[PDB]
């Protein structure tokens, strides 16, 4: 339905605000080995 | 169009979905050379 | 409203998109350490 869709839009864009802080969080590891 | 819309964010599910396995498998990579 | 989600919906796609840009430029640095 038209609400349905409206509350997977929003578990969406909260599952991609996960996916960049989970992203800055590998990144911080990469680096220390880069630069370790 | 508003059957165009639904299949654009079932798309972008799947999008996110790869995105959280491909994370996954850099994070296992990244913690062999962490803890190796 | 309608159109509010068409937008959204078109910002969450172009955050999926920077999401795997930034996936592959991460995995380029591990991969560089994997085999170095
Ligand atoms: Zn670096
Ligand atoms: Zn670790
Ligand atoms: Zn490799």
């Amino acid at each position: 339905e038209w609400e349905a869709l409206e509350k997977k839009l929003a578990a969406l864009e909260s599952k991609c605000q996960a996916x960049e802080k989970k992203l800055q969080a590998l990144e911080k590891k990469l680096e220390a080995l880069e630069h370790g």
